[PDB]
C-alpha cells in the first residue's frame, strides 16, 4: 500500500531524475560560464550586490545555490563570510572546487556537488545568492531550486540576494528583422533579378513561427512605454506553486508614434536589498540599459503591424513552463494593436 | 531511416534563412553572376540544367546571358518559390522548375550546359556533388559546359586569435573581478579544442602560419570522379611555418573555377583568410592543444575527407599530422551539427 504508492511514481520520478541531469549538463562545458563571466553587468552586480551586504554577511553562513565555476561564492567569502556551501548539481563543481582552493579559500568556501533539492548541509545558513534568471527571467526553471532551498535551510529572517524581479514588457520595432525582410526587394539592385515577391515567404518563415527569440534590442526599438506585468518578492509564501500556475498580467500601453511594430520585447529586473548606509542595487536587462547575455525576449506577430503615434496596445501575457519540458520557458501572449482584433499566440524557447 | 534523413536536408532549404544568407553573400553570388555572363557564348540559345536551383537566381543567370531553355531542378518545397520568381521576372518559357532529386527527375532533352551551387562546408560537407555528378552523366550532353568546372582544397596550420582570446580569457578575471581564475585555462582548452567536431569559423591571413597546400583538385567533367568521393578525397601535404606561434590546428577550405569564356577570363571564386569573407568561412580542425611552433617548423600529414557512415551528408576528415619533430599524431572530426 505504502509501497504501492511509491511504485506509482516511480515512473515520473525517474523521468524528472533524467530531465535534470540532462538540464545540469548545459552547465559542464566552458562556453556558457565564458559568457556568463564575460558579462559585467551581470557579474559586477552582483559582486556589489553582494559587496553592500558586507556588514550583514561578515562572520556570517551563506548557501550558494548553482556556484557554477564558483565565482558568486568567492564574492561572499571576499565579503567577510566564515563559511559558504557552493551547491552545484552540473559537473563544473569540480572546476568550482579548483577555483576555490586555487585561491586558498578552501576553508572559507565548501563546493558541494548534487541538486540543491537533496544536498545535506551542516547547519541552516543565514543567507543565500545565487544566479537563478534564464532568458525571459524563468526560462530553466531553477527559482524553484532556490525556493526550495530557502524553505528548507534559511534562517528565519536571513537574507536572500537577489531578493526580488519584475518583469517588463514594450511593443517593439526589430530594425534587424526589418533589414532581413526587405532584403528581397534590394536583390534587384544588387543582381539584376527581381526577388520582392518573397517578402511574405520571408515573412512567414521568420514571424509565422511561435518560438521566442533572443535578440538584443536598444532604446529606440521600443515604441511605447514599458509596462511592468509582474513582480516576484522572493520571500513570498507559496510563490512556488504561483510559478506552476504562471507568471504574468494585463498591460496596456500606447505608442510614441509611426513605426513598424514587429511584436513585443520581455525582459526582467532583480534587486538586491541595499545594506545599512547602502542603496538597493538594481541588475536590469532593459534595452535602454547596458546589455547582458541575457538580452531580451522577443515575441514576434505574425507579421509586422504599422503603429502611428497613441495607437493603443494592450494584453495579457503569461509565462509557464512548456508542456513536453518544464525547464522550456513557454508565453501564452493575448494581444490587441489599435483597431485590430484581440489576437492570441503561443510561444516556446527557442531551441 | 533514408526517406527521413533526406526530408529533414531538404527541410534547411525549405526556410528562407538558408537562401538569404547565400545570396547575401555576394562574393558567392556575384562570382556565379558573372562567371555565368562570361559564357554567354556557349549559353546563348542553348539549354541548361540548374543543379539544385533553391530559389532560381542562378537559373535567371542564365536566361539573362541567353539560354534558350533552363531547368531549374530543386528538391526542395522552395521549389515552389522559384517558380514564383521565374514568373515575376517574366520568364515562365524560358525557366522551367522541376521539383524533386535530380537523381530521378525526368528531363525532356540533354542539356548543353550544367550550373550548380553545391558546395557545403569544407567543400564537401551535404555530398551534394555526387548529385551534380550525377546529373552530367546522365543529362550533360558529349563536351558540354559545366559551371564551375572544378575545384580545389586547401589547408595550412593556423593561430587562431580569437581561439587564444577564448582560452586567455580566464587568466584576466582576476584583473577585473578580483577572484583567480587562470587554473581553468586547461579545463577551457579540453572543451574547446579536445572536442572532434569540425569547427565552421572565419580567420584572418595573419592566422595563416605557413604557405597554403593544395591537397586535393577535382575535375567535374572526369568520368570516374563519382567513385573517388567513396575512396575519400585527399593526400599528404608538408608545409614549414614563417614563425613563431602558438599552432591549434588547421583551416581548409576551397575554390571553384569558372571556365573563361570567349574573353578568357577565368573566374575563381575563393573561400581563402586571404580573400573576402564567404558564408562558407573556413573548416576548421583543431588540435586537442596548443603546440608552439617557430619559423622554419616543418608541418606534414594526410588528410582524407569522407561521408559519415551514420550520415552520408556529414563530413568526416580523418587527419594525421607531425609538427617539428613531435611523434606523428592522429585525430578524427565529424562537421558539427
Ligand atoms: C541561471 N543562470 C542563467 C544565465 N545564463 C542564461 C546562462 C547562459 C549563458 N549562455 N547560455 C546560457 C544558457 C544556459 C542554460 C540554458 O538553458 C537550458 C534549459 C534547456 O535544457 C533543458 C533540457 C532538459 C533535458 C531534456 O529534457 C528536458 C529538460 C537549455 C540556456 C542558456
Ligand atoms: C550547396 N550549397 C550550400 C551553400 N551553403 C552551405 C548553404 C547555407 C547557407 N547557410 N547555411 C547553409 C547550410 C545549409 C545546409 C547545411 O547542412 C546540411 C546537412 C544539414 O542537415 C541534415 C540532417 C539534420 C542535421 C544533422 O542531424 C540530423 C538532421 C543541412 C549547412 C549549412
Ligand atoms: N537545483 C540545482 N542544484 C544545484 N545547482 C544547480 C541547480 N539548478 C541549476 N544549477 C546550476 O546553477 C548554475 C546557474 S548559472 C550561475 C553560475 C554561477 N553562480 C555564476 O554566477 O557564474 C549552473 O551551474 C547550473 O548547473
Ligand atoms: N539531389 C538534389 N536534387 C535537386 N536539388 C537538390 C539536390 N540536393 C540539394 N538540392 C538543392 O540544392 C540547393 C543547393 S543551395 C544553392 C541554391 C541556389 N542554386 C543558389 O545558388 O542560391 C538547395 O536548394 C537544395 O535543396
Ligand atoms: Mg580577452
Amino acid at each position: 500500500d505504502g509501497a504501492e504508492r511509491e511504485a506509482a511514481l516511480e515512473r515520473p520520478r525517474r523521468t524528472k531524475r533524467e530531465r535534470d541531469q540532462l538540464y545540469y549538463e548545459c552547465y559542464s562545458d566552458v562556453s556558457v560560464h565564458e559568457e556568463m563571466i564575460a558579462d559585467r553587468v551581470r557579474t559586477d552586480a552582483y559582486r556589489l550586490g553582494i559587496l553592500r551586504n558586507w556588514a550583514a554577511l561578515r562572520g556570517k553562513t551563506v548557501l550558494d545555490v548553482g556556484a557554477g565555476t564558483g565565482i558568486l561564492s568567492i564574492f561572499c567569502a571576499q565579503a567577510g563570510a566564515r563559511r559558504v556551501y557552493a551547491v552545484e548539481a552540473s559537473a563544473i563543481w569540480q572546476q568550482a572546487r579548483e577555483v576555490v582552493r586555487f585561491n586558498g579559500l578552501e576553508d572559507r568556501v565548501h563546493v558541494l556537488p548534487g541538486p540543491v533539492e537533496t544536498v545535506e548541509l551542516p547547519e541552516q545558513v543565514d543567507a543565500i545568492v545565487s544566479e537563478w534568471m534564464g532568458y525571459g527571467l524563468l526560462h530553466e526553471s531553477m527559482l524553484s531550486s532556490v525556493l526550495h532551498a530557502r524553505t528548507k535551510w534559511l534562517k528565519e529572517g536571513g537574507l536572500l540576494l537577489p531578493a526580488s524581479a519584475e518583469l517588463f514588457i514594450a511593443p517593439i520595432s526589430d530594425q534587424m528583422l526589418e533589414w532581413r525582410l526587405g532584403f528581397w526587394s534590394q536583390v534587384k539592385q544588387h543582381y539584376g533579378v527581381d526577388m520582392s515577391c518573397l517578402e511574405g515567404f520571408a515573412t512567414r518563415c521568420l514571424m509565422g513561427h511561435s518560438e521566442i527569440v533572443v535578440q538584443g534590442l536598444s532604446g529606440e526599438d521600443v515604441l511605447a512605454r514599458p509596462q511592468r506585468f509582474a513582480q516576484l518578492e522572493l520571500s513570498r509564501a507559496g510563490l512556488e506553486q504561483e510559478l506552476q500556475a504562471g507568471v504574468g498580467g494585463r498591460f496596456r500601453c500606447s505608442c510614441y508614434g509611426s513605426a513598424p511594430m514587429h511584436g513585443f520585447a520581455i525582459w526582467f529586473q532583480v534587486t538586491f536589498p541595499g545594506g545599512e548606509s547602502e542603496k538597493p542595487l538594481v541588475l536590469s536587462t532593459s534595452p535602454f540599459h547596458p546589455a547582458t547575455h541575457w538580452k531580451q525576449a522577443l515575441l514576434y506577430l505574425n507579421e509586422p503591424v504599422q503603429v502611428e503615434q497613441d495607437t493603443d496596445v494592450s494584453g495579457e501575457i503569461t509565462l509557464l513552463p512548456s508542456r513536453d519540458n518544464p525547464r522550456r520557458l513557454r508565453v501564452l501572449l493575448r494581444y490587441k494593436v489599435g483597431d485590430q482584433e484581440e489576437k492570441t499566440k503561443d510561444f516556446a524557447m527557442e531551441d
